[PDB]
């Protein structure tokens, strides 16, 4: 006579791996709950949750919409994985060692624009596929290197030595929420929220909250060359690095804010960058994306 928590999940191997990881972690609490996965886009999952067809969903935080519909909430952010972008080179060159005219594979304008801002003599080309697929294309096709999230490589079990070079935020500011998971549920589901609380990692949640406020006030998302990475410093301060880039890498807006309040920090970063023209650039890229 236990409540069975229905967890909706995307069909991919990464999404199901993340979903099962969360369920296994909640089971460590030894509380009287059962768990079941229902394979299920973001609108679809949120509708089913609002419809009570499912009780919760596990998303990569960088895939979460900046704005959740009324009634839903992020109920838990667990301990962050590696936040960094990772460079994997076919022949093992670091970024500064790649040959002139090297082609780096990524469909992310955030990633590509930042790389082009460092070296405009390389080329960024679209690529698709899960990690396994992109790694195969690196060996067999006309890419000299690809960019992947360190977090996805880790969660898929790839060795740390698969990575040629972990890119620090000073080279490539990560996508907002990269390496973090979001557990979404109904805001009034106090029983599930109580179960989720022990899995929540307050330091990760506070940093990501600052990133997400910046994202929301810039009206950012996946397709946008916008980036933000927050971290907790000794003493409780959050340091937020925020960035907006033109697709060609020749315009870079960058802002560093260190303070106590994640909402104030995120809001100030957006205010400063908006005043410099970064929001106009975001709007124009959105229009071109049609
Ligand atoms: C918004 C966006 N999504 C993806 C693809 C993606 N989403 C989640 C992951 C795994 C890591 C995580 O959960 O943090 C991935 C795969 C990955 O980042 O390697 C992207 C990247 C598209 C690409 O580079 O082609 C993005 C855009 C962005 O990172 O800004």
């Amino acid at each position: 006579h236990m409540r069975k928590i229905i967890v909706g999940s995307r069909r991919s191997k990464l999404a199901l791996t993340q979903t099962k990881w969360v369920i296994e972690q909640l089971k460590k609490q030894g509380l009287p709950f059962e768990f079941e996965i229902k394979e299920m886009f973001v609108k679809e999952i949120e509708q089913a949750m609002l419809d009570k067809e499912i009780d919760m969903a596990v998303h990569s935080m960088k895939e979460m919409p900046a704005v959740l519909p009324e009634g839903l909430t992020i109920g838990c952010i667990p301990l962050r994985e590696d936040h960094r972008d990772a460079l994997i080179s076919k022949n093992g060159e670091r970024f500064e060692e790649l040959p002139s005219g090297a082609v780096i594979g990524t469909s992310s304008l955030r990633r590509g624009a930042q790389l082009l801002s460092m070296r405009s003599d390389i080329e960024i080309k679209w690529i698709r596929g899960n990690i396994d697929t992109r790694l195969e294309k690196l060996k067999n096709e006309d890419y000299d290197a690809i960019i992947l999230a360190a977090a996805g490589l880790s969660r898929m079990g790839w060795s740390k030595d698969t990575v040629t070079q972990y890119l620090e935020p000073e080279i490539s500011v990560p996508a907002v929420g990269q390496g973090a998971l979001a557990i979404e549920c109904r805001e009034n589901d106090h029983e599930l929220l109580s179960l989720l609380q022990a899995l929540n990692h307050d330091e990760t949640a506070r940093a990501v909250r600052a990133e997400r406020v910046f994202l929301k006030e810039m009206e950012g998302g996946c397709q946008v060359p916008i980036a933000g990475y927050g971290r907790i410093l000794d003493g409780g301060n959050i340091e937020l690095t925020s960035l907006v880039a033109s697709p060609d890498g020749k315009t870079i807006y960058k802002e560093h804010i260190t303070g106590k309040d994640p909402i104030a920090i995120g809001s100030e970063a957006a205010e400063r960058l908006t005043s410099q023209g970064a929001k106009l650039l975001i709007d124009r890229v959105k229009e071109e994306l049609d």
